């Protein structure tokens, strides 16, 4: 189920939510 995957995507949720805006704005340079 989605229960299994929540637990540990929980984390990774302010994790890949807060890396994807710091990316897009250092991806500029490139």
């Amino acid at each position: 189920v989605k229960g299994r995957i929540d637990a540990p995507d929980f984390p990774s949720s302010p994790a890949i939510l807060g890396k994807a805006a710091t990316d897009v704005v250092a991806a500029w340079k490139s």
